[PDB]
């Protein structure tokens, strides 16, 4: 029903191992073994993981130099999955391949390659940032790392532009300056001429680019305070309004991907406050207080929080595949979820008790709309919890901590116990309502990774671990799904909140998906909603207005005046101006008509 078709032990005793399939239409897998750096090894499969060949000896410093290569990091081009760069940890040196590591060539380079930033569309183009010097130099290559020019020195921060919003080759940069105040510049010819260069904002402290938005900071006064500046869709930057009684030291941009900005301000007692804007990103309202926040700390002069997306400091998580849905943890903790980008929040429940989600991460994808797997616990021992209702309802799927992944649009889910040795793969074809066991090897292993072969329809899983000696297995589970799904095996589904509203963000979205109990191969792409239709407005289409905050008791769902406004939340006796009741329609909400829209919307006042 399921078979292990590839199993390979690498006579290798490094303490880290990463394994990456080249991509969806590809038989190549690259594996990199590293320490915690003291040594490394590289292995490549050209047969879907049936066999791996050691190719570390191809990574050498050339004729008459025998000193061993030590790979810190490798990089895969997202524009061309045949291309890789392996960077030496110590020497100023790279190896590049254009053919899945069949041929590698070494190149000595004028900096150590701490961080390379490969362009997402132009496969020859990349940046390199020399972080070892305090001299802070940005290097650019247009031949995939063979030759490099130094395009900017004294770099405080920089970023590639983003398509489609920026012209081709766009780079944004800000330099360190003796005064501490600096200019954000944009160039389309790598800073080679005045004519292809543009001032974006001046007297800036920091800057960041995130999707359609750009953020920068200035200082105002009389204690000084940091003012946030924002651009939406590459229009000129404008000052955001953040009214508080006390100085703001920094902003954390938590998310800017759904036509609004979530921003966190303050980090007292490992808590922060979550604010949301409308589309322009300029008028923020307090959506959620006391969100868990843990950072390692920084030098003390950062005004925009730097962090990696896969390691957010705020316990706040966008659910993929769905607009509107985010999950957070607040504080004696509680997990909450929103279905309307922070307009209202609800407590998560399992069978009911309060469900607390440790964010082992939350797994969700556009290829399986409404399916979420997460790790957490109930009351007061971690288990695996599953929702197939976009987080509205949850069940406990498996007890104990596990790796989990899935294939074929969520139609087959796999799980392996973590933190103990095992030779057991759990699999479910019904969203975790039942599970079968497949013994994937005779002897137990500590498992360190569980992956799905890329491709939305894939039903091949990679397992790697050891008992130190690395083992890599490939499990083909295709036959566990049997024959192709037919019309009988699909049902219409609309995401809803916990109350049953299938009307989210002012419209009803309809997906065609495979029923929970159908055992069949789903060969269809139904990732994109079949029907969308508008609804009459409800409370759920509204959020707190500038000057207001969510009631402390979230279940009241009432917006009240924010004390930070010092009693001036409602300030303008003439004409017919529009006085807010505390609410504004959520950015991108398409609701229309009905009772609620009236007297949630502003009041006409003389
Ligand atoms: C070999 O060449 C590399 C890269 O140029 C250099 O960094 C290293 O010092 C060399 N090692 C020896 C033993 O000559
Ligand atoms: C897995 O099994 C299916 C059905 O037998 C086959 O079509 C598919 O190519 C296999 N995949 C791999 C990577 O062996
Ligand atoms: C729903 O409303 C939006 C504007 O709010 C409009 O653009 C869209 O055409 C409407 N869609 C449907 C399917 O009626």
């Amino acid at each position: 029903p399921i078979k292990v078709y590839g199993q390979v032990s690498l006579n290798d005793s490094h303490n880290q191992m990463v394994v990456h399939w080249a991509g969806e239409k590809s038989n190549v897998i690259v594996a990199l073994a590293r320490d915690s750096p003291k040594s490394s090894d590289v292995y490549v499969s050209y047969d879907y993981g049936k066999s791996f060949k050691k190719i570390s000896d191809k990574l050498n410093f050339g004729l008459g130099n025998r000193s061993e290569a030590v790979i810190a990091q490798f990089y895969h081009s997202p524009a061309d999955n045949k291309r890789y760069i392996f960077a030496d940890a110590y020497a100023q040196y790279l190896w590049i391949t254009f053919d899945f590591c069949n041929t590698l060539q070494g190149f000595s380079i004028p900096f150590r390659a701490a961080d390379l930033l490969l362009h997402s569309k132009a496969s020859n183009l990349l940046l390199g940032f020399d972080r070892s010097h305090p001299n802070k130099q940005l290097w650019k290559s247009d031949d995939f790392g063979q030759t490099w020019i130094m395009i900017q020195e004294h770099v405080k921060s920089f970023s590639w532009g983003i398509d489609p919003y920026d012209k081709p080759n766009t780079i944004y940069i800000e330099r360190h300056e003796p005064s501490g105040y600096s200019t954000v510049f944009r160039s389309t010819d790598f800073f080679q001429s005045r004519e292809n260069q543009e001032v974006i904002l001046e007297e800036v402290r920091d800057f960041q680019l995130r999707d359609k938005y750009m953020f920068a900071t200035k200082v105002v006064h009389q204690q000084s305070s940091v003012q946030l500046w924002v651009s939406f869709g590459r229009k000129p930057m404008r000052a955001a309004q953040f009214v508080t009684r006390h100085p703001i030291n920094e902003y954390y941009i938590a998310d800017a991907s759904e036509d609004q900005v979530f921003v966190c301000v303050s980090h007292s007692n490992n808590r922060t406050n979550l604010y949301i804007s409308e589309a322009e990103g300029l008028k923020f309202s307090l959506s959620l207080e006391n969100v868990l926040y843990y950072s390692p700390g920084g030098a003390g002069s950062d005004t925009l929080v730097r962090y990696f997306a896969n390691e957010p400091f705020a316990d706040f998580h966008r659910v993929e595949g769905l607009q509107g849905v985010y999950i957070a943890t607040l504080i004696n903790m509680r997990s909450v979820i929103t279905f309307d980008k922070g307009g209202t929040w609800e407590f998560l429940q399992a069978p009911g008790c309060s469900l607390h989600l440790a964010q082992m991460p939350i797994l969700s994808k556009e290829s399986a709309p409404g399916l979420i797997i997460a790790t957490g616990s109930v009351g007061k021992k971690t288990n695996v919890y599953i929702s197939s209702s976009a987080g509205a309802r949850w069940r406990e799927a498996l007890p104990g901590p596990h790796y989990y992944t899935w294939g074929d649009h969520g139609g087959i889910i796999t799980a392996i116990a973590q933190g103990m040795e095992t030779n057991e793969l759990k699999y479910s074809t019904n969203e975790g309502e039942t599970w079968k066991t497949f013994i994937f090897s005779e002897k137990p292993v500590f498992v360190y990774g569980l992956l799905t072969e890329p491709g939305e329809k894939s039903t091949v899983f990679t397992i790697f671990g050891s008992n130190h000696s690395w083992l890599i297995l490939q499990v083909n589970a295709t036959d566990a799904l049997g024959v192709p799904c037919t019309e009988n095996d699909y049902k219409l589904w609309s995401p809803s909140d916990e109350r049953g509203n299938e009307c989210l963000l002012g419209h009803k979205t309809v997906f065609k998906r495979r029923t929970p109990h159908a055992t069949c191969f789903n060969g269809e792409d139904f990732d994109r909603p079949v029907v969308v239709s508008n609804c009459s407005c409800t409370r759920e289409d509204y959020e707190c207005d500038f000057g207001f905050k969510m009631s402390e008791d979230l279940s009241l769902e009432v917006c009240v005046p924010d004390p930070e406004f010092s009693g001036k939340s409602y300030s303008p006796v003439g004409s017919t101006y529009r006085r807010t009741r505390g609410y504004r329609k959520i950015s991108g909400d398409t609701c229309s008509g009905g009772d609620v829209e009236a007297r949630l919307e502003g009041e006409l006042v003389p």
